Parts: structure tokens; C-alpha cells; sequence
């Protein structure tokens, strides 16, 4: 699959991240079985990034860019779209579907 986008809190539902412009998120990442092993919130410092610049998986860039300023929603995103077979050591498993609870706070 690639990303699912289910809504949380509505945003302004008019303003949504063209690619080049820096999107600020506070997110909550975890693993199907509900462990957590990232999250913005927990160090008080919002996440940044650049869409369309990969600086984030795959599943982030489709699953923001559906996502209007002000929205939290949850994305379902599925290993092609995030870490692959591979995963990352220690922290994400081979062939992973990850849970992300993000919230658009602002563009830049």
C-alpha cells in the first residue's frame, strides 16, 4: 500500500504544502503494534522540513501534502513508503508499517 490519511482535528481545509515550501509539524511516530520510537513532541522542539527535497520517507511526502495547515491526522504507511525490507537497526524492523500522529502547524 502507500499512505492512508485519516483525519484527527480538521484544519483550515484551503491551504495545503506545495512542493519547496517548508512544512512545520509537531508527529508521534510508531510501529503497527503501538510501540513508539520517535516523536517531536517529547523534545518540544516542532520537526521541519522541505517538501519534495526527500529529506523525509516517501509516505510523508504524499500523506503532508494531503494534509491542510492546522490538521492533525494519522497516516498508515507501508514499507515501500517508509524504511523497506531493510528498516533501520535497532530501531525499525524489516518491512515495517509505521503509525504517524502529525500535526501541520504552520508552512514557511
Amino acid at each position: 500500500m502507500g499512505v492512508q490519511v485519516e483525519t484527527i482535528s480538521p484544519g483550515d481545509g484551503r491551504t495545503f504544502p506545495k512542493r519547496g515550501q517548508t512544512c512545520v509539524v509537531h508527529y508521534t511516530g510508531m510501529l503497527e503494534d503501538g510501540k513508539k520510537f520517535d516523536s517531536s513532541r517529547d523534545r518540544n522542539k516542532p520537526f521541519k522540513f522541505m517538501l519534495g527535497k526527500q529529506e523525509v520517507i516517501r509516505g510523508w511526502e504524499e500523506g503532508v501534502a494531503q494534509m491542510s495547515v492546522g490538521q492533525r491526522a494519522k497516516l498508515t504507511i507501508s514499507p515501500d513508503y517508509a524504511y523497506g525490507a531493510t528498516g533501520h537497526p535497532g530501531i525499525i524492523p524489516p518491512h515495517a508499517t509505521l503509525v504517524f500522529d502529525v500535526e501541520l502547524l504552520k508552512l514557511e
